[PDB]
């Protein structure tokens, strides 16, 4: 069903972050801006000093609560017949034995080191764990240690 299924995800938040622009993007196929606006969330949710500055400290991932991960989460997974999402990257991480460069090439992140963004694929053809992005390397840690998918 693919774009229907992006519908169906019940769209929550404990910071009252409005997920229906990239639900939207989501849905009608339209991954370059959904990774944008999912980006521009997660520094929404990170709090004011994140959003002050307009990155995120590996440090602040803690504050973001596990609904708002695990809506975002819903949806890429929603959006991809669970291909992409922050739990397949979790998963992707832990069968390669936490081994981070073993990991980047299983994502396709370097098929080199894929340059952003012209160099990525956004699109239902990219590898399972391919999206979302996040680019150190203790940040997206941090993301996949939360415990929204631990689990």
């Amino acid at each position: 069903s693919g774009k229907e299924a992006v519908m169906e995800v019940q769209l929550s938040s404990t910071a009252g972050i409005d997920y229906t622009v990239l639900r939207d993007h989501l849905a009608n196929g339209e991954f370059r801006e959904a990774e944008d606006e999912t980006r521009a969330l997660l520094i929404k949710l990170a709090g004011p000093e994140a959003v002050k500055r307009n990155w995120v400290y590996f440090t602040e991932v803690k504050n973001i609560s596990v609904t708002d991960f695990q809506t975002l989460d819903n949806l890429w997974k929603a959006s991809s017949n669970n291909k992409f999402g922050y739990s397949v990257q979790k998963e992707i991480w832990v069968q390669n034995q936490k081994r981070w460069p073993k990991f980047f090439k299983q994502i396709d992140w370097t098929q080199n080191y894929r340059k952003w963004p012209m160099e990525f694929i956004y699109s239902m053809d990219a590898p399972r764990g391919h999206l979302p992005l996040t680019n150190g390397t203790q940040l997206f840690q941090a993301i996949m240690e939360h415990p929204a998918f631990e689990k």
